[PDB]
């Protein structure tokens, strides 16, 4: 038999024998670090039990499965291997995802007293990976530090492909039911960029009501041109709020937060504040796009013309049992 079981914490990992001494380490599953004798590199193994028994979850697990193979990019996590220990459909149960092992996730990095070199370089890689996703037709809409993992050389990778509860990093046009274009992901990048700076969540709403309130509390009531763009019932809910003028970005992110040591740092701080003011905009029409973000003086020292400019590479609802077989078929390559 080609598998063997190890227990790690609450979980028992039954994997191919190629993966050795599993040890503990998100996401929508349970995860172990492991050694891969076949490739001779450490890997992460995520376990997905009965992924088909939650409709929403099944669709997303199927998607993350076919896309994660469809996509290839240095800043997206790619599927090294997928397998199931069960040998028949009737008994099919667990899916195991193997990815390359990283050294931390972004929430852990965010906590460091980070400088602009590291900070902009991570953001470069985020925008860079976002841009790619976009050129494939994937618009994420659900980016958050927890689904981002980085190595100790600061190389970065987005772990998932988002939408078709943490609401903190969701764009306004998402939580409000408006259409969206590419830069709907720019919002998220900015809630993160601003979070490396305060070290705290920008818009930590207790719920979806208090979400919007943490937002227009700091940025101010959107202009009528924006409100005109809401559905009649959504307006009234969003209108009726307390009207705010918002705060200037030197106020939302005072010099206190950045390492304004000397000229370089001072300049780099204001640039960061400038980018933040272009990314953290409520109206998608006034919000910066991914490219100009990459070309921003806070970011562009990282711009590698080839690494970016380069060769550019559904949806139904199912019964649980049709998900199970659909997901099963996929794992059977
Ligand atoms: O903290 C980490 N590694 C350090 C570590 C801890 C214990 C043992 C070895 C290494 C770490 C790795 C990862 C990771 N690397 N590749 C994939 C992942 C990953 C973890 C959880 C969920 C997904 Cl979808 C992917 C996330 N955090």
């Amino acid at each position: 038999n080609q598998f063997y079981s190890v227990e790690v914490g609450d979980s028992t990992f039954t994997v191919l024998k190629r993966y050795q001494n599993l040890k503990p380490i998100g996401a929508q599953g349970i995860v172990c670090a492991a050694y891969d004798a076949v490739l001779d590199r450490n890997v992460a193994i995520k376990k997905l039990s009965r992924p088909f028994q939650n409709q929403t979850h099944a669709k997303r697990a199927y998607r993350e499965l076919v896309l994660m193979k469809c996509v290839n990019h240095k800043n997206i996590i790619s599927l090294l291997n997928v397998f199931t220990p069960q040998k028949t459909l009737e008994e099919f149960q667990d899916v195991y995802l193997v990815m390359e092992l990283m050294d931390a996730n972004l929430c852990q990095v965010i906590q460091m007293e980070l400088d602009h070199e590291r900070m902009s370089y991570l953001l470069y890689q985020m925008l860079c990976g976002i841009k790619h996703l976009h050129s494939a037709g994937i618009i994420h809409r659900d980016l958050k530090p927890s689904n981002i993992v980085v190595k100790s050389d600061c190389t970065l990778k987005i772990l998932d492909f988002g939408l078709a509860v943490t609401r903190y990093y969701r764009a306004p046009e998402v939580i409000l039911g408006m259409g969206y274009k590419e830069n709907v992901d720019i919002w998220s990048v900015g809630c993160i960029m601003g979070e490396m700076v305060r070290h705290k969540i920008l818009f930590p709403g207790r719920d979806y009501i208090d979400q919007w309130n943490k937002v227009i509390e700091q940025l101010g009531t959107p202009c009528p041109e924006f409100m005109k763009k809401l559905q009649p019932t959504v307006r009234n809910y969003v209108e009726n709020r307390p009207k705010y003028a918002g705060l200037t970005f030197p106020k939302l992110f005072p010099d206190s937060l950045f390492p304004a040591d000397s000229e370089h740092n001072k300049l780099k701080a204001s640039q960061a504040r400038d980018l933040l003011s272009k990314m953290l905009v409520i109206d998608p029409a006034k919000r910066i796009s991914v490219d100009d973000a990459l070309q921003h003086p806070y970011i562009n020292v990282w711009y590698d013309p080839a690494e970016v400019e380069a060769p550019p590479p559904d949806e139904r609802e199912h019964t649980i049992e049709e998900w199970k077989e659909l997901i099963y078929k996929e794992v059977m390559n």
